[PDB]
């Protein structure tokens, strides 16, 4: 059967019999009738809706943790993948992989309308990027969130606000090793890294960047990926988080991404070189630190560097302490949050210093990134 | 009538005559042939196109006030609901029920192709959630926004500025209250009031949150409902903004969104206690101080903490004062906004003072919200 | 040929043979059938995916530059156009225009395949607004990116991160004359102009906005479309950016988008009057301050007004210097970074002055605007 067919221009003064179907030559689709309209009713064509992603709640995230390590995605979840329509009529169970604690996960929606969790990026084992589609993903953190403010514990788990799907997700240029605060923003769950050009900025069990061991100078402000900037200064680290579409914290942003932490305590001991593991001779475990939203070594480990400047100003001429790129002239102090291991109880979600300048550098100052939460 | 049919494997090296049309047994679609193309033209499903809503002009948003207590949906718009397709090929007045001073609406284009306005954000009067499609809304202010720069009248009307679609509003976690100021962010139109948690941030005719009658605790933060914070400090101000996916304002926000009240007024009396409402022995009525976007009691009522630090420093030493959640260091002050009823000439679209720390609470410091304007 | 119709309602309680095709005539569609599922599968119409744009990749602009006067439309792009689907399933040549220095330009796909440039942003030259869809744009530069950090030269040519879609764009109101700065956020290629209101806050070779020329005052805040602010305030500026749906930018914002200038180097003479042209008695060509990005006069030309506060503070007295909006009480400084022609190499992309208050203005102090990066 070959249907009745013509050119838009010739559709567009025909009128077929109610309830004809044509054929649209020009754009190759079905041209529906009413014995009305000249022109009829034009169908879609698959390839217009590709890609395609449709939730029930468009302001909450596509999943539901369901437990430490299973989780499901929602009832009404309508995805495009491989030309067909795959969808979810009731709450269904994500098919888990070996989970591993500080790993990141994605999420695809196959074409045999199955939904995984794999630690590939790529594609899911088993599957390609064709007949599996990434849809979001999630973190498998190395302990739980704060129930109260007494940090977390040490038993992996599924973050649940580290749930994110490609409608619902970090404004960073990367969704990893995020989680979203209090619906508002989303924050690192971990303290920068030296190697965040390869890791991301937040990334589990690595060396952490700080005034001694400095991060890699980025490859998008003239760094060679291996080079690491020669201090820990605010500039510096300012210069990573834009490199990676994300900002040092507000003083707003670091009492809501810090709360859930033990108040008025710090880590002990003589230092913390790494991400998510306790600090060399610390009196308190890493998971003392744990937020309510799952934000690692969220205070009393080490200071981060602030989006925000005032308090103690240096002197009032030009002082040319910008890694040669200028001079400052009154230069007030940039923010620092959190406390550090030395701080007994001055630590704390709000614990800030403002009397260090943007150009200073120490072995307990580092950096927490955060973005802007996307609803789509 | 039943056509030639096979799975997607058996089409893909298939070749149907010009304009012959199968069916897709794998995917239950039609798929249209142009005896050249193998595996043919796949159609779209209309499951696949669910939500979709289309404007003609995507940078602005999609109704026009044409009257007090009238709107009409813009000519171009399409919008998919409840499976048909229902459009608007020109201006469409908006079908409007009774309409209360301070309350905000809920605009649902309806399957039987009526757009109409109701203060149920489920279902409108008549329909349910499946019949009818809510698109966005507006607020029907207690008076007009500011023509000049003398404020606005009493005549309850809809604020134009408070119009919001679902791809064009705030980027809060919920739209109402809020009026888009110069185009470029959303301000809440009241101040906050203490029961925010069932009201939100901005509602009509509800008591302010202040010092003295500090706001209820953040359920995202510990709170239970009940309790309120002991006082009002600037950390619990913007953690219940923060709550809300809404920030205290910047120096460039307060000016823009207080552009229209009268300059240089102060309310008079002896307090402000409720939003939209005179203040105690007010010697200028509320609407002296409404702004060219509609926002009510703008300047000249109360301060609002501003997302802002700088000015005067308290101590420079570790001063536990945070509510214990560690301590602060040569903390500089957080910015207040607009003035409030004591003080005369100073207060306006531009007043600041920065001698307040965070920590600092009073009967005549409360918070307005501000969050990002949303283009989708 | 007339297929078996029926309303919404008849086809709920109907289910086809397989492979059978009714029409529901309450939504003008076809409906596919299966034998088994009642209702069967209606399909979609193609005014429901009018606007679609569908990209390979949506974390990157839908172009490439392939060279200094030509670039491309990647693989894997669909767009929805006129009623057509047009595509692309390789990286396909940009029809251009004539170019000329310092112009922006707008990307349409048209519904004949082609993909083409041109300088009216309604219609390419030979299409019209339905036939030709703009999907995005770039700006072809007065010079080059910097490639190091010696700025860039003076041959004409499409800057990389200028190239913008309708999904890869600055969140500001208008799009053009702005560049991507490390895929973070936009920021004005060129100073604010005096007449910003007809040329937008970007625009080559025009009047510099400062402290002696003053910027038109914004029409959105009572200004009529002649008038210019009285001076160069930061609030004028602020406002002006405002107006927009810009900012002053960000110390962080300010060092990633100066990067690549010539450090402490500073226009010479005494005067820079015009956007991407020498200053007067410059001793430096303007080129010498282009940014990585391909922001002009990056340093060392104009101090630009930050959005920062903080530094050397005025009186701890209600001082009334805001315009007549109000009083200031221990107001800190706005911040200044960049330096100005008269700087020497105390200018840079790191240049900060913390000592004039907001209510300040000058001859060398004007503004440039920056915005979030829009991903959709
Ligand atoms: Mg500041």
């Amino acid at each position: 059967v070959q249907f009745r067919g013509g050119t838009t221009a010739q559709h567009a003064t025909f009128t077929g019999a109610a309830r004809e179907i044509t054929v649209d030559t020009d754009k190759n689709t079905v041209v529906v009738h009413d014995g009305a309209t000249a022109g009829g009713f034009p169908l879609a064509r698959h390839d217009l809706v590709k890609t395609a992603f449709i939730k029930a709640d468009k302001s909450a995230v596509a999943f539901t943790r369901t437990g430490n390590a299973t989780a499901s995605i929602k009832a009404g979840t309508i995805v495009e993948v491989n030309g067909k329509l795959v969808q979810f009529t009731a709450d269904t169970a994500i098919t888990m992989p070996a989970l591993t604690a500080g790993t990141d996960y994605a999420i695809y929606v196959c074409d045999d309308g199955t939904v995984r969790a794999d630690s590939n990026f790529s594609a899911p084992t088993g599957y390609t990027s064709t007949t599996a589609r990434k849809v979001g993903g999630f973190h498998y953190a190395p302990g739980s969130n704060a129930a109260a403010q007494a940090g977390g514990n040490t038993t992996a788990q599924i973050n649940e606000y580290s749930l994110w799907d490609i409608k619902f997700r970090p404004a960073a240029l990367d969704p990893r090793g995020m989680t979203l605060v209090a619906g508002a923003f989303w924050a690192d769950i971990y303290l920068l890294g030296v190697n965040h050009l390869t890791d991301g900025t937040s990334k589990y069990n690595v060396t952490i960047a700080d005034g001694s061991a400095s991060p890699k100078k980025s490859t998008k402000f003239g760094g060679d990926g291996s080079a690491a900037y020669s201090d820990g200064a605010w500039y510096n680290f300012a210069e990573v988080m834009t490199h990676h579409g994300k900002r040092l914290p507000n003083y707003n942003e670091f009492q809501a991404l810090a709360f859930g932490t033990t108040e008025a305590t710090s880590s002990g001991g003589t230092d913390v070189p790494t991400t998510g593991v306790n600090g060399t001779g610390a009196t308190s475990a890493w998971n003392i630190f744990t937020s309510k939203w799952g934000v690692v070594q969220a205070s009393g480990c080490l200071w981060t560097w602030g989006n925000e400047f005032g308090g103690v100003n240096g002197a009032s001429e030009y002082t040319a302490n910008t890694g040669g790129r200028g001079s400052v002239y009154a230069q007030p102090a940039a923010a620092l949050f959190g406390g550090s291991w030395f701080y007994t109880s001055y630590s704390g979600s709000r614990a800030a210093y403002w009397n260090a300048g943007p150009s200073n550098s120490s072995a307990n100052i580092g950096a927490r990134g955060v973005c802007d939460h996307l609803i789509l």
